[PDB]
């Protein structure tokens, strides 16, 4: 019965996902549940990056004036939003250490110390650190944050413009396949040549449209070529002896996913989060009755141990109206829930609940495992479609660039606006024209269109 | 032949663990093999924590002055070694946020809200973050650092004083077993009063002894009692409508573990980290020759898939002189090593290598999954037993409170010293009497001694 903004802000608490009362506005704390629904959230990208030949490592958080000074050119749109550590306690530091906004500055300074010959390449390295960002605008939970809680930034370096180029497509493939297992409707774009990362040749970026019509970039890939490699003397000996600066390329994702995981799927009753990330995929509720209280709790365990292997199960020993329980777990979006009842075991059956369609059925205790699996899949497959449908439904594919029309069709329909692509009038005016924000170039079934839309 | 000092520093990097070349005193970067090794290193403590009623949370890293203030009565040698943020671009912050040293202040400002009724306690909460202590002193990679990248800090609240007590006696046990599965030898002191914590009643701690006879502190535990509850107004209606202040009790462990891991179990040749935490437990080196090539890379994977499930393996490809690998892998501490030439295949045999003894025995192939499984349980054991041995050989027990004696027995045997406990002379003077350091009481073999030693 409430609009997104507060529904989100609400559930993002009633779900015990992220307390935000920490005295800083931009720095909330990930409560137990949230953390979990993140451990399993990133474990997915970690694996996709590990199988893909990446290697995670951890870099410092403090970037000194020196290096950071390289990140920019004059003081370009960068240093302006950065925290600085000036006092080394009571005294000054002689060295203005800074809180890592991005984190490439220190990683590149390092690749130098690692890349010497052409055999050192490539070094697709990544990390999931916590960056910062002096945010002047308004903060928004798990989205626009003063202190970003989960920021996975991958870095890779190659020996050629071609290897780099391809690395981007591999990444894009990773992020794609990643979101998919998370079930997140994405629209892949090529940020215009004026919304470019600092020193990037061009940028690709996954954008999704939250339930409010507003879009939100969640994933990002940039191709850097040598723009950095130079500034950081990250050179190397071509297989011919001669010297050549390395071709970088980086990509990152932030808490914005978990925000989107929350929204995209979450419903009025609260969460719904995909089973691939359910801190508890299945909840076992032992309904205690005056008679045969013991047997039930026994059945609970039997079910636990059985599901325990392939799945994440939890039981509500707790003393309280199964209601609050049923309700408490629905809000938390636990995919499946098993009611362990008396008149229920007597018939040799056990009853489940799909926290997605909220439909409740029974089934033979001898097919549990098979069911829980199939049911748990069906759910994902479903929530994933529901996700895609609401997505595709928000996407309007115009056939012509009438600006006075787009801004008009965006203040009623919203979501994203795809119009045929023609370099012609594809400049910054277009935005100061449609008065929106060009998500950039994009291909949607065949050729390329331009993606216009309202952003977060 | 070499000295521990550089032996450490040398391998830390020689083995791809921690690269301290990052331009900031004690602020290096964990390299891939470094991160990996620390992952499992720390997945243990996690589980131990999880499987014991704790919840992993994540709190902001920036504490505003306001708080870290009450984090003291005035300005007692504490706000001196704290990193402070002051600007946002070029605009001062007027609020002064600081880099978290003990990340407790916030977790308490927070408890202020999650506590209201006894129902809400106990709450055992922890996070494995990274702190920042401005250290003037000489840094020690993975030991005394300026940025402690891996600092798992637990925190607990209790309605009653006694509950806390058993919570500390629980923390210990946990760590005890944590370090037992890691193979580290420890000496649970009880830090003497005169040496306090910001606001702790009594502070328990675990000590280990590096091969250079200096003692290292791997674990610390506190009973913060109400000292903190009172300042952060952590009140809660007792089960009698009264207003009682919660009983705190925190504890954490730093990178010292992975440090104590390397140090303690390392040997001349290279690094010999325990199987549990072995980034790589088994390495299949398919020695490939001109003849019978594929055939080899075949039994390479026949062994992979075979072990793939219960163990972490790595077929070390690399078009390089096998001996280099064997050498390389011995350094990184990989426990078991597999070499599969064309002989063992025709003889239906297999050839293994044990890092702990550098022995190279063979055994039937059908008996693979069997050996490895069993061999490892041996290696880890064999190396743990060694460790204690050495440890026990660094602990010298006396019988008299003779300072002019102890001090001497140090610069002749080092390690840690125990002496019969006599409240009489268990004061700060005793330190200045042996110009060393006291670790506190300690129940080794019952007797209840007084550990004294030089420390890192």
């Amino acid at each position: 019965m409430l609009e997104f903004s507060e529904w989100y802000s609400d559930i993002l608490e009633k779900a015990e996902i992220y307390d935000v009362r920490y005295p800083i506005k931009g720095c909330g704390v990930y409560l137990p549940y949230g953390f979990k629904i993140r451990r399993y959230t990133f474990e997915i990208i970690r694996n996709l990056l590990d199988e893909s030949g990446h290697d995670e490592a951890l870099f410092p958080m403090l970037i000194p004036e020196d290096l950071l000074a390289k990140e920019a050119e004059h003081i370009k749109g960068f240093e302006d939003e950065v925290y600085w550590v000036t006092h080394g306690g009571k005294t000054q530091l002689d060295v203005k250490l800074a809180l890592r906004p991005t984190s490439e500055t220190p990683i590149y300074y390092m690749m130098k110390l690692w890349v010497k010959v052409h055999t050192d390449l490539p070094i697709k390295i990544y990390q999931i650190v916590n960056t910062f960002r002096y945010e002047t605008k308004h903060t928004r939970p798990l989205i626009r944050l003063r202190e970003i809680m989960t920021f996975k930034e991958a870095h890779t370096a190659h020996s050629t413009k071609e290897e780099a180029e391809n690395q981007v497509k591999e990444a894009i493939s990773i992020y794609k396949k990643f979101f998919d297992t998370l079930g997140i409707p994405y629209l892949i774009s090529k940020r215009p040549e004026w919304d470019k990362f600092p020193g990037a040749e061009y940028t690709m970026a996954f954008d999704t449209i939250f339930p409010d019509g507003r879009t939100m970039q969640i994933a990002t890939v940039h191709n850097l070529g040598q723009n950095f490699s130079k500034t950081f003397e990250i050179i190397f000996e071509t297989p011919t002896g001669d010297k050549d600066y390395a071709y970088q390329t980086c990509y990152g994702i932030s808490d914005r996913v978990i925000a989107s995981i929350i929204a995209i799927h979450g419903d009025e009753k609260g969460l719904i989060l995909p089973p691939i990330v359910a801190p508890i995929q299945v909840v076992i509720v032992p309904l205690i009755f005056k008679g045969k209280e013991d047997i039930v709790m026994e059945k609970a365990k039997e079910i636990y141990e059985k599901l325990k292997g392939k799945f994440r199960v939890h039981i509500d020993d707790r003393d309280i109206r199964p209601g609050r329980k049923f309700n408490d777990w629905e809000i938390k979006g636990v995919p499946l829930r098993i009611e362990v009842g008396p008149k229920d075991i007597e018939n040799k059956k056990i009853t489940l609940f799909r926290r997605d369609t909220m439909e409740k059925f029974q089934v033979d205790e001898t097919q549990l495992m098979e069911v829980v699996e199939k049911t748990l899949n069906n759910i994902m497959e479903n929530i994933k479609n529901r996700a895609w449908e609401k997505f595709e439904n928000f996407i309007t594919i115009l056939e012509d660039i009438n600006p006075d029309e787009i801004k008009n069709i965006l203040s009623e329909k919203r979501g994203v606006i795809l119009v045929p692509f023609k370099e012609e009038i594809y400049n910054e005016e277009l935005e100061e024209k449609v008065e929106a924000t060009i998500l950039g170039e994009t291909e949607y079934k065949g050729n390329k269109y331009i993606a216009i839309a309202k952003t977060y």
